[PDB]
């Protein structure tokens, strides 16, 4: 149970990025201007709370996304490539294991459906391609994973889901339940019904679905 979200990285000049897209993601670049990243998630109620993209380093959209991040001069394409083939070398065990996280930033940024904010995407080992669609939202007030690899990374910390206790946001995540905040229309409601609030709401607006 969760859902699926469609981040896009939206792309104003398609023209100029051309050469970095397959065929198959033509259409779409050229028609919508975007590059759609789906996440499934199981805390689709943290969504207001992504403040980074990870896709695993297999995710077929790792080189299309860096060779923009280059072209944009935001990335340095080398450093993905190698920390691909670096991947491929380790295990399950050797990249969850997890005593110092690591990732590499791709040079783009995703627009959050949810708020319209713009969060850069990375690949990291700690993501694994068979989760899910292989691409996750990261939300580090609420996920642990999450907070380790921004706490390595400098990456921000965005409390959606407020706990009736205290609560210490700069040694952990708090990945119990709570109520809402910084959701815009969401805030307020309980972390439970707003898993469903929120799903039906991209849905409708045909950037989610209940998976």
């Amino acid at each position: 149970e969760g859902a699926l979200i469609r981040f896009y990285v939206e792309i104003e000049e398609p023209e100029k990025f051309l050469n970095c897209v397959p065929e198959e993601l033509k259409e779409t670049l050229l028609k919508e201007k975007r590059i759609y990243i789906d996440v499934f998630t199981t805390r689709p109620d943290t969504v207001f709370g992504a403040t980074f993209v990870v896709l695993a380093p297999e995710h077929p959209l790792v080189p299309v996304l860096a060779c923009i991040g280059e072209r944009l001069g935001n990335a340095c394409y080398s450093d993905v490539e190698n920390f691909v083939e670096k991947m491929k070398k380790m295990s399950t065990r050797e990249r969850t294991m997890e005593e110092d996280k690591e990732g590499v930033f791709l040079g783009v940024y995703a627009t959050n459906p949810a708020n319209g904010e713009k969060i850069p995407v990375w690949s990291a080992n700690y993501v694994l391609y068979e989760y899910g669609t292989g691409a996750i939202m990261c939300v580090p007030a609420h996920d642990q994973r999450d907070w380790e690899f921004a706490k390595k990374y400098d990456l921000p910390i965005k409390v959606v889901v407020k706990p009736e206790g205290a609560w210490d946001f700069e040694k952990g995540a708090y990945e119990g339940k709570g109520t809402l905040v910084n959701s815009d229309g969401f805030d307020g409601l309980d972390s439970e019904t707003a898993k469903r609030k929120i799903t039906e709401w991209l849905q409708d607006r045909g950037l989610g679905e209940k998976k």
